[PDB]
C-alpha cells in the first residue's frame, strides 16, 4: 500500500516522517533538502558518530549535567548505532549543509527514537538531550578525524605493511636473479629483480612513514569548542573527558584534543595533510603497478620478465588472452585517490571565519582514499605479487645483451673510447667483450682477465646483501 | 546455495539465485575494493547497446532471430532496470571493462535460457558477436555520458539560468554598491549581477554543447583494437543508427579515427574540462550568493534566502544557506572527478587506454551532481531570493567611489582628494567637493548632482 | 640615483633612468615575490590595447589629438617591445593588475615626455581615459591568450598533426602486433597506430578552436564593475574593432555580459581544459614512442628515433628518448597550470575575479609550452622515426591472439583451448589448429590460412 | 658583429659552441634541443650543482681516484659556481631531458672550461674527470634534493616562523577584543578577535610541523647510486662521504644518504611528499588571507572590522580606493602552489624501471613552491598583518547585535523556546534581553540576574588567557 507518516517537529514547524523511520524532522527536511549523489554517510562514519554520542552522553552523565536514566538510554542506543544496527537509518546525502548540521541532527534524532521505544520508554530530547554541550561544529568533524583515523592506523597501515612485506619477500627471494636495468626505456647496467622489488618495499614503508606522520594532526578532535571553538555551553574539559572515553573504547592512542580549538573547527587541514599522505602514496602504487604489468607484458611481444598469477580471462573476443587486471585495478584507484585530494583540497581552501563548511565532501573524499587503497594493497598481495614467478633465464640473457655492459671500463679506457666500443658492437652486432679485443684495446691499461672480470653482469649489479 | 558455471579458464561456484556466471563471479572474488558497481545509467547504457548489436547481427544474417530476439528481449530488461541486482563488479575491475561486458553477457543467457520460449546463447559467441569490451564497454560510456549531458545537465542549467535571468529582470532597477576587491567599489544593479550570474550558466551550457560533437563518438565496430576484425563492414554505423532510433540522442556517431577512439579516452577529459568550467561559475554565483544573504546582522544583509531547516543544533534560530553550500561542496567534487579523470586519460598505452572504468565513473557522476544541485539551487533558493532594496540603496550612496564620475570635471587626483576627506572627516562626496572649492568653471551644482544619482550611475 | 615622483597617496623615489613612475615603484617594492614580471606576450598585448583605447577616444573627441597621437607611438613602441625593460612589477601583484595597468599608463607618459614634439599626458586622465584595470587587463591577457591560440598553438598543432598523418600514409602496410593491457593483441599496422595519434592532435586543435569563441571575448569598455561608467557608449565595440583591424585576430569580440566578463575568468578555465585534454593526448603518444623506440635490446625495438644528444654522462654509447620527455614533462606541467588556474577561476567575488595574473601567467605558459615542443616534437623526433619492419611483422605472427578471427568458425571456448595449447607447447597456432583435429566441416586449410594471415587480418 | 663559434665534440661529434661561452659540446646540443620554456635552472638549483660537484671531487681526491691537482682545480670551479659567478653560464631548459643528463653536463663542461683559464691552466675531462664515481641519476637528484631541504630549512620555515610570530603577537594584542563568531558567514556567537587570529597562528605553527615531518625523506640524497642506485663505477662508500662533505659546508642537519638507493633513483615520491606540506600550506593562507581581506572589507559597504595598511593606490579609476593588495598576493600564491603540486603528482607517478624521469619539471614546481611562500609569507608580516587596526567599537556593537546571543540560555529554557525567543527579537527588532522578559520567561528557570550574566557578550566569548 501508500506511503504512511507520522508528524514531527522542529523550531521550522511540523514535517511528515515516513512511518518506519527512526529519524525525525530535520533529518527529513534534510532528505528533501539535498537529493543530490544518493549516497550518504558510510558505515565507518555512522559508526563514529555512534561512539562519540555516546562518549558525550557519558561524560555529561560523568559530570552531573544530564540524568543517569536519559544517559543510559542514550548510551544503548548511541551503542546500537556504532555496532550497525541503524545504517539505514542515516538516509542524508553526502551533499548536505557543509558542517553536517543535518548528520548531527540525524544522529540526535535516531537515538531519541529508539529510546523511546525501548523497555521502559525513555523520552530524551534530540537537542537538549542527545546533543548536550555539543555543536555540530565540534561532533561533526571529531567523527570525521575519528574515522579517518581510524581508518589509517587500523585498516591503511596494517594493508601497507602486508604489501611491504610481500614485497620484501621478493627483494630476498630475488636477490641474485639478474637482469638489464632500463633508464629512460633503454638499455642500461645490470641490477637484480631482488633490488627492484627492495625500491618497492621501501616506497611503500616510506607510505606507512608518511601516514604516520599525519597522524598527530588527523588525530586532532575539536569536540568541545562547540558552536565557535570557545566552547560556550560546555563545561569545562568537556573535551578532554569526550577523548579519554574515545581513546579507551577504541584503543586508538594517536586521538587528542585540539591545539588550538579556533583552528579546529575554522579549518580540516588536518585533512588536506592526510589526503597528502595517500596522494604520495598513489604515485607510489602507480609506479610499482606499472613496472609489473610491464615485466609481464607478452606473453610474445612485451619484456616478458615475470608472469603474473591469472585471475580471470582476459578478453571476450580474444581466446586465451590474460590480463593484468590487478595492476589495473592499483592505478586505477590511485587516480581515484589523487582526483579525492584535489576535491579535499578545494574544501580545506574555502573555509571562511569560524567554520570551515566543506565538511561533508572531505570527509567523503579522504574515508574513500583511505578504503580503496586499504583493499586493493590487500588484493594486490593476494592475487598478484604473492605468486609472481621470474623467467630467469630470458632475465639474465637481457641483463647480457645490454650494450651499456661497457660502463664498468670507464676508469681503463675512458668514456669517449666505452662509447666507441658500444656503438661498434652494436652497429656490427657484436659482442662488448670481442669488440673491446677488436678495437686493440686489450694491453697495459686492460688484460683479457680484467675485462671479463668486469663484464659479469651479477657482479656488475653489486648485490650488497 | 550454489551451482557450477565455467569459463577457458575453468569451474566456478556462482550463487544459485544470481542470472550471472563464471566471469562475473571472478570480478566478484577479484574486485572487492570500493563496494560499489556500475550505476543505474551504465546497466541501461549496456542493455540497449547489447540490444543494438544484437539488432544488428540480426538484419545482417549473422545471428538466427530466435537468438538475437532472445537477447533483444534480455536487454530491454536490463536497460529498463529489472536486473540491477545482477550486476555486483566493482568500479574497480580491469581497465577495459571486461568484467562488466562479460557481466552484461552472462546475465542475457541466463534470461534468454528461462523466457519463452527458452533459448540457449552463449555469452561469447553470441551474446558478445562481433563486439569486444574495447568498443562496447567505452561505448555504453560514451551514450551515458552523452544521455547525461543532453538530457540531464543540459536542461538542469537551462533552469538555473532561466530562474537567473528571471532575477535578472526582477532585480534591474535595485541599485547597490558595486564590490571589486571586496572593498566599495561605484553602483551596480542587482539585476546585473543576476544577468552576470545567468551568462555564466548560459556559457556553461554553451561549453557542454561545445564537447558533444567529440563526446558522443562512439568506437563500436572496432572491436579489439580498432581494426573492425571479427565485425562485419558497418556494424558500428549500424549499431549507432539504431542507439540514434532508440534513444533519440542526434549526438551519437561513430570514431572519426577508430584507433584514437580506443587507445584514448580524451573525449572524457574534453568533457570533464566543461564540468570543471561549470563548477568554478557555480561556486562564483553561490558565494556571492551567501555573501549577499549574510547576517541577520552582523554582515551584508543584501537579500533574504528562503529558509529550508533549522541551521544550528546548538545555536537557536539560526538559519545556514544550505544550499549554497551543496553547491560550492557540488563544485569541489567536480574538480576532484577531473583531476581523476586526467590521471586516467594520460595513461593510455597503445590500442588501448584502459581506465575507462574510473573515467566513466568520475564524468558520469560530475553530470549527476550538477544536474541534480542545479534544479535544488533554483527552486530551494534562486527563485525564493528577496531583496532588501532601500538597505542596498543605503549602500551604494554610502561607497566613497561615487566621486568616480567627476574625474573628467575634477581629474582623477583631486577626486581621490575629495574622497579621502570625505572619509576623513565623515562628510558626503557631494559635501566634500563644495568644501574643496570644486564648484565653479569646473563643475556646476546641477552637474555634480546629476553626475552623483547613484541609479543613473548604474547606467541600467 | 634617484627622482621624485607622486601618486594620491604620495611621494616615491623612482629610480633617475626608469620610465615608470610612483604607482610601478610600490608595486616594486611591494611584490617581490616570483622575480618574473609579464611576459613579451603581455606587454605587446598591453601596449596594443592602449594604443587602441586612445585611437578611440580620439576618434570619438574625448582626447585632443595631440595628446592621443603621443600615446599611440608610445603605446606602438612599448608593443614592439623596445621598453619591456621598463615592466618590473611581479606577476604575484594585486589581482586585478592594476599595478601593470598604471606601469603602462606611468611608461606611456614618460615616453610621451621625451618624444618630438614633447606631449604632457596623465597616466589616469589621458593614458587610462576610459578605462579600468578591471576590463583592460583581463582584455590584454584574453587578447595574448586568443594570439597564443590562434598564431602559436593551433600552427603547431597543425604542424604535429601532418607530421603523423604523414606517418600514418608511410606506414600504412607496415604489420606488428597489436597491445592491449600491455599484453599481445590481435595485427594492426603502424600508420593505423599513428592515424590515431593524428586524430588526437587533429581533435586537440577543434578543442581549442572551441574555446574562442569565449576565450576571444573582450571586457573592454566595463570599465570599473561592467556598467562603462566614465567610458562612452559604444567604447567597447570601438576598441575591438581597431583591435581586429590591427592584430587580424578574427575571434575577438566584446563580451556577451559585461559583468560576467569582469566578475569571473571563466574563459581562461575553459581554455585550460581545451590544453589539459592535449596534454593527455600528448602524454599517450609521447609515451608509445618511447616505448616503440626502447632497447637497442631489452625492449619492444619497434621504431628508431632520431639521435639527439649523448644519453648518459655515465653509460656510454647509450641514447635516451629525450624529445619525448620533453614532451611528458611539458604535459605535466600544463595540467599543473591547469588546477592553478582552476583555484583562480572559483575564486572571484562580486563585481571583480582578484586572480587576473596568475590565471594569465599560467594560460599563457601552457600555450607557449605546448606549441614549442611540438614543433620540436616533428623536427627532432616524429620526421626521422624509423620502422624495424621485419621486427615488427615477427610480432604481429608471434601473438597467440592471432587466433582471433577463427571464433566464428570454432566457438571461443574452442579457440582459447587453441591458444594455451599453442602457449604451453610452444607451437604455432596454424599446427595447434591441426593438431586438435579441427579441420574439417567446422574449417578447411584454405580458410585457416586464409584468416590467419596477419596483413588481412589488420584489415588496412 | 657577427655571432663566433669554437669546435667542441662529444661522442656524437663535433658541435659549434658560442665562442663568450664557457659550456661545451653536449650543453650546446641541449640548447638546441629544448627550445621550450626559455627558463633555465634557479640560482638554488645552479648553487646545489656546483656545490655537489665540489664535494664529489673532494671525495675522490680523499680516496686517491682522482689527482690533486685535478681536483683542486674542480674543487675551485665548482665554488665559482656555487658561488654565483656562472649563472649566465647554464642556458639550458626547465624542459630537457628527464634525467637532467644536460644540466649535469653543463656543470661538467662549464667547470672544465674553468679550469682550462685558471693559473695555471689544468685539464680536466668533463665525464671521466668532473663526472668520476657519478651518473646524472644521482647527482641531479641529489642536486634537487639539497636544494629543496635548503628552501624548506633555511627559507621556508623562518618565513612560517616569522608570519606565525606576527599571527600570535595579534592573538595576544587583540585578546579581549569581542565581536560575533560567524558560522556559514551567519550570526553565531560572540568570539574575539584575538581568538580568531590564535587560530590563524596554529595554521601556520601547523604547517611548520608539516614541513618538518617530510625532511626525513625530502632530505635522502641518492649520490652514491650512479646509474641505477647499484652504484657501480663509484666505490665503497661514496654517498656516506659525498653526503658527509655536503652536511660540513652547507650546516644541512637532515642531509642523509638514502635508505634504499633504488627508490631514490626509480622514484622522486620525496618530492610529491614536500609538496603535500606546501599545498596544506596553500589552504591554510588562503583561508587566512581570506579572513583578512573580509575583515577589511569596505570601508562602507563591507564588514568593516579592521584597516589594513594601505600599501598602493588601488585603483586606476576609482580615485582614493585601497585594495587588500597583499591579500591578493598572499591568495593567487596559494593557487600557484596548488597547480604546482599537481605538476609535480603527475611527474611523481610517471616514473619507469630504474629511473624517473621527470626530474626537472618536479624539480621547478617543487622549489618554486617554496620560494612564492616564503616571500610571501615575510611580505605578508611586513605590509599587512604587523600594522592591522582593529575598529574595536564596531566589533563589540556585532558581537551584541547576533540574536545567537540567546544561545547560552538553552540550558535554562530549552532550545526550543530559545529559538522562538530569537526569532521574536528579531522580527520585531528587540533585544536578546527585552524578548525574554517579554516572553515571560523570567521566573524560577531564570532570574534577571542570570539573563545579563549570561548575555554578557565578552564573557560569552569565555576568554582562556
Amino acid at each position: 500500500s501508500e506511503q504512511q507518516y507520522r508528524i514531527e517537529h522542529d523550531t521550522m514547524g511540523e514535517v511528515r516522517v515516513p512511518a518506519e523511520a527512526l529519524w525525525r524532522a530535520q533529518t527529513q527536511r534534510a532528505v528533501e533538502n539535498f537529493p543530490i549523489s544518493g549516497r550518504g554517510l558510510e558505515r565507518t562514519q555512522i559508526r563514529a558518530l555512534g561512539l562519540l554520542k555516546g562518549a558525550c552522553a557519558q561524560v555529561n552523565k560523568d559530570l552531573g549535567l544530564l540524568a543517569a536514566e536519559k544517559a543510559d538510554a542514550i548510551i544503548a542506543a548511541a551503542q546500537e548505532i556504532a555496532d550497525g544496527k541503524h545504517d539505514d537509518q542515516f538516509p542524508i546525502d553526502v551533499f548536505q549543509t557543509g558542517s553536517g548540521t543535518s548528520s548531527n541532527m540525524n544522529a540526535n534524532e535516531v537515538i531519541a527514537s529508539i529510546a523511546a521505544q525501548a523497555t521502559p520508554p525513555v523520552v530524551v530530547h534530540p537537542n537538549d538531550d542527545v546533543n548536550m554541550s555539543q555543536s555540530s561544529n565540534d561532533t561533526f568533524p571529531t567523527a570525521t578525524h575519528l574515522a579517518a583515523t581510524e581508518a589509517a592506523v587500523r585498516d591503511l597501515i596494517p594493508a601497507l605493511e602486508y604489501l611491504q612485506q610481500a614485497l620484501a619477500t621478493k627483494a630476498k627471494a630475488w636477490k641474485t636473479v639478474v637482469k638489464s636495468g632500463r633508464t629512460h626505456l633503454m638499455d642500461a647496467v645490470p641490477v637484480t629483480l631482488g633490488q627492484e622489488f627492495g625500491g618497492y618495499a621501501r616506497q611503500i614503508e616510506a607510505g606507512i612513514e608518511r601516514v604516520k606522520a599525519t597522524l598527530p594532526r588527523l588525530g586532532e578532535l575539536p569536540i568541545g569548542g562547540t558552536a565557535v571553538g570557545t566552547g560556550l555551553n560546555a563545561p569545562d574539559g568537556f573535551g578532554a573527558k569526550v577523548v579519554e572515553v574515545l581513546k579507551q573504547s577504541t584503543g586508538l592512542s594517536e586521538l587528542k584534543t585540539a591545539s588550538d580549538s579556533f583552528e579546529a573547527q575554522a579549518a580540516r587541514d588536518g585533512l588536506v595533510e592526510g589526503s597528502g599522505a595517500l596522494k604520495t602514496i598513489a604515485a607510489s602504487l602507480t609506479k610499482i603497478a606499472n613496472d609489473i604489468r610491464w615485466m609481464g607484458s607478452g606473453p610474445l611481444t612485451g619484456l616478458g620478465e615475470i608472469q603474473l598469477p591469472d585471475l580471470q580471462p582476459g578478453s571476450s573476443i580474444m581466446p586465451g588472452k590474460v590480463n593484468p587486471v590487478l595492476p589495473e585495478a592499483v592505478t586505477q584507484v590511485a587516480a581515484q585517490v589523487i582526483g579525492n585530494d584535489a576535491a579535499i583540497t578545494v574544501g580545506g581552501l574555502s573555509g571562511a571565519f569560524e567554520l570551515n563548511v566543506y565538511i561533508p565532501v572531505m570527509a567523503r573524499n579522504l574515508l574513500e582514499s583511505f578504503t580503496l587503497l586499504a583493499n586493493v594493497s590487500r588484493l594486490f598481495v593476494d592475487k598478484c605479487v604473492d605468486g609472481l614467478v621470474a623467467n630467469e633465464d630470458h632475465l639474465r640473457t637481457l641483463a647480457e645483451s645490454s650494450p651499456s655492459i661497457v660502463t664498468p671500463l670507464n676508469s681503463a679506457i675512458g668514456y669517449e673510447e666505452a662509447a666507441a666500443v658500444a656503438k661498434e658492437a652494436l652497429k656490427e652486432r657484436k659482442t662488448i667483450r670481442q669488440t673491446v679485443i677488436d678495437r686493440g684495446l686489450i694491453g697495459d691499461k686492460l688484460s683479457i682477465e680484467e675485462l671479463d672480470k668486469r663484464l659479469d653482469v651479477l657482479a656488475m649489479a653489486k648485490v650488497k646483501d
